[PDB]
């Protein structure tokens, strides 16, 4: 079965670009990390860094997460991020996602031994 970690690069890594996202890029990278297939996930995140990188936050400044949890890490640097949030004309199996690059502080939770990111929480 997929890890909680594994599905955290799954749902929110891609390494493979450096920022590229055309405006085409949410459309399809949604469905294909199998973000459509049950339903048209409304907002997702994904971080274009190394693994290593990603990783390195879970030891780097903690702060609150956002339903209270006290296991959130933000990234001392900024990250190259896109976001994807669902249009209002999207309709499901049809998904359709505005494609938005930006550069930011990712804040991830981290669980685990080894302790790994295994949730986007925000951008700031
Ligand atoms: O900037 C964000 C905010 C939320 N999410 C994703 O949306 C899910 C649900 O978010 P929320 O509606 O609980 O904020 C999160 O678990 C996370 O996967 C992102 O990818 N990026
Ligand atoms: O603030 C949070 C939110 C979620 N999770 C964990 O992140 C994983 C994926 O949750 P989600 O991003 O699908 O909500 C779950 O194992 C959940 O317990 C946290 O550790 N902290």
């Amino acid at each position: 079965k997929e890890t909680a970690a594994a599905k955290f690069e799954r749902q929110h890594m891609d390494s493979s670009t450096s920022a590229a996202s055309s405006s085409n890029y949410c459309n399809q990278m949604m469905k294909s990390r199998n973000l459509t297939k049950d339903r048209c996930k409304p907002v997702n995140t994904f971080v274009h860094e190394s693994l290593a990188d990603v990783q390195a936050v879970c030891s780097q400044k903690n702060v609150a997460c956002k339903n209270g949890q006290t296991n959130c890490y933000q990234s001392y640097s900024t990250m190259s991020i896109t976001d994807c949030r669902e249009t209002g004309s999207s309709k499901y199996p049809n998904c359709a996602y505005k494609t938005t690059q930006a550069n930011k502080h990712i804040i991830v939770a981290c669980e685990g031994n080894p302790y790994v990111p295994v949730h986007f929480d925000a951008s700031v």
